[PDB]
Order: C-alpha cells, then sequence, then structure tokens
C-alpha cells in the first residue's frame, strides 16, 4: 500500500517522472533527452536504490510497465519506458508530438 501509494504520487505530481538508481548510464542518458527539451521544470528524478524498499518499487514499476529496471519513465502518467524507449520515440517524432501536446515545447 505505502510503497505503490508513494511512487503513484512521483508519476502524479510530476509531468515528467524517471525513477533511476546510482551510476546507471541509461538513467544518465534519458534524463539528458529529456533535459534537451527543457523539461527540467516538470520533472522529478527518483534514485530507487537509496530506498530501503527498491525491489517493492522495482515490483511495482513492473505491474505498471513491464518492466523492472531503471530507467523507468512516466509522461503524463503514460508509460514511455525505458530509454530504448524513449530513444525510439525521439528519433521518430512521437517525444515531441506528446511534449507538444502537453505544451512542454512549442
Amino acid at each position: 500500500e505505502a510503497v505503490k501509494k508513494w511512487v503513484n504520487k512521483i508519476i502524479e505530481e510530476n509531468i515528467i517522472a524517471v525513477f533511476a538508481k546510482t551510476e546507471c548510464p541509461y538513467c544518465i542518458k534519458a534524463i539528458s533527452i529529456l533535459k534537451g527539451y527543457n523539461l527540467n521544470s516538470h520533472m522529478h528524478v527518483e534514485n530507487i536504490e537509496k530506498n530501503p524498499d527498491m525491489a517493492n518499487i522495482q515490483a511495482y514499476l513492473k505491474e505498471l510497465t513491464g518492466k523492472s529496471s531503471v530507467p523507468r519513465i512516466f509522461i503524463n502518467k503514460d508509460v514511455v519506458g525505458g530509454c530504448d524507449d524513449l530513444v525510439k520515440e525521439n528519433d521518430e517524432g512521437k517525444l515531441k508530438e506528446r511534449l507538444q501536446k502537453l505544451g512542454l515545447v512549442n
């Protein structure tokens, strides 16, 4: 209960929600790509490794998204997925489209 509620609040309060771990190159890459769209003001990055309930958080992220790995990325509560999913969306125009619909990029 408590873990799910805590994860949900992060995804709800923040248009761009990224779950990450320490020293995680694909986390860093994904976050960098998102900040490249000037999304900082609407991003939250949570380091779930620095948390006593890492496994519970990962299990819930898998229930929500299909994978327990980080990074795990949500945009307005919709699942993007991991960094590779973000790269695909970015390269194919889908990321920009998501962001335009949210008023985050012109």
